[PDB]
């Protein structure tokens, strides 16, 4: 299985690597119906999603989509630094498939 | 898909956007029957819900309403600054609907 | 829809507020068959449980208790002032049913 | 209902209080199959497992290993200092029916 | 029923053991279809993955699996030193079977 974001991302269609480098700016979180998501950007401007699960997830990619914004919570809170995001850039605002973070 | 708490909530009949720029001043949760829910409040008596569960949600809204409740409680506790709350205002006190994040 | 811990405990009978403005002592939670519960209490000896779930329970709080003995151990782990609690008065130790921390 | 860990501990057979007064040594957690479980180790040498799930466990307690995992994972982190275990005795190494936390 | 993780290992065809004693490096992780999975990284560049839930896991194995990953993160985000991990050493890279932290 690859090793890094890099090689991960590479293996998938309609996918690109955001280095950051940084911590994230904003975290928005959302109940309302059909919009179950999670928005964060960046200090550079740069927006991403955390897609509201539907017919394009596979229903056990299901638990992975909680888990990711668990993740982006937490990073934020603590003022982690992302170092990669890997995103479908077929969306518009770009969807995290995988994320990164190092010291 | 909206990139911002301001263009989601426009997506809702019967929303508003308020902006706090604060930190959480109490965090309220009940186990009570048919009163499972949080409330917050900020210095300046700003006070808001997560509605207890019922027939104005959907199904993908219920995992959804938990991690609200998650994310305030977690705030609270991390003395996070709270950007805007998009909240349904037909509801006293308002019920939250979204949260944004940023300092 | 009450806006605070006092109104919401008063909708319920047999319940009362206990105003303890202090963090909590110890925190003690159980496995043990039949005792799966957390116990709470306050360097005043004040001591309060988070009942075993059970048939007096209904379906609707059976996350709110899960989350309840959540919040009972953030809150004593980060030293969290404890505004009141909420108890149903005719268990001893007297049951929780909600909580505010503020300060 | 008992009100503190040396009374619910009383309540059960072959069990014992440990009583530690200090912080989680180590850490140890296992995905393995038939060793999903996690064991914690005291600077002593003292060592406890949160057991296995099996048909030694009635269905409420499943819920509580899961919680009780979660929260010596927590406490490990934290350094927060673990005042007593209960043990059940007959299980090598002792096995953790509760726990209290105390500063 | 073992009491560390290098008997723990000792059970199992194709592990073996990796002593660190460091904190993780670098944290990965993807949602991506059919690759849902964590991979954490050392400074010394030793990789390691928690596999994706599939036919070499047991039904008791899952909860487990999301643990891990819930652990690797927590483990990242506090700086905890990793002493040991147990690996299936015929996976790239090498798959986590257990993990013990020590400090
Ligand atoms: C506890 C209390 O009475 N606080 C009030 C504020 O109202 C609460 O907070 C607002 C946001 C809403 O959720 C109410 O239902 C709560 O009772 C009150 O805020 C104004 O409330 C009105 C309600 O129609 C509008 O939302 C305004 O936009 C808010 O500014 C303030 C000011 O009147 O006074 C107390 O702090
Ligand atoms: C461990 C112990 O005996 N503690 C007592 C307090 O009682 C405990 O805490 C109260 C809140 C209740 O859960 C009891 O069942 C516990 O044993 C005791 O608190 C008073 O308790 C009575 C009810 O029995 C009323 O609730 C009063 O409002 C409480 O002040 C205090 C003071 O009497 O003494 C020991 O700390
Ligand atoms: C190539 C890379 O990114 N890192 C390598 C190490 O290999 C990675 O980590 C090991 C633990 C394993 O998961 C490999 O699949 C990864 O590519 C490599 O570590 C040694 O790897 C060998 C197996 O090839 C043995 O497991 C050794 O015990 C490991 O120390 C080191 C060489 O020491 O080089 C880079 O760090
Ligand atoms: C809110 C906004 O419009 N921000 C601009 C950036 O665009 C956002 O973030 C990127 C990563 C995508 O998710 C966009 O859909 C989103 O609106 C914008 O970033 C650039 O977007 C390009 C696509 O239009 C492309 O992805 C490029 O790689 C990325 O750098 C930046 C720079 O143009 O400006 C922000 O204002
Ligand atoms: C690794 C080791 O040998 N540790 C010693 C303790 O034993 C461990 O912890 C106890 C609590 C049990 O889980 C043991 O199975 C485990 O090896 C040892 O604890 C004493 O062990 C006795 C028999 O093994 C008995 O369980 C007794 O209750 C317990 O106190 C302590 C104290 O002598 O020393 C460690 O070196
Ligand atoms: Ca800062
Ligand atoms: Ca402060
Ligand atoms: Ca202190
Ligand atoms: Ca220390
Ligand atoms: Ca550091």
């Amino acid at each position: 299985t690859p090793q890094n974001i890099t090689d991960l991302c590479a293996e998938y269609h309609n996918t690109q690597i955001h280095t950051l480098n940084d911590k994230i700016f904003s975290y928005t979180e959302s109940l309302a119906g059909k919009r179950e998501m999670a928005i964060i950007t960046f200090k550079n401007g740069a927006t991403f999603q955390v897609e509201v699960p539907g017919s394009q997830h596979i229903d056990s990619q299901k638990k992975a989509i909680e888990r990711m914004k668990d993740t982006l919570r937490i990073a934020y809170l603590t003022e982690a630094k992302v170092e990669k995001l890997c995103v479908w850039n077929n969306k518009t605002p770009h969807a995290i498939a995988a994320i990164s973070m190092a010291n």
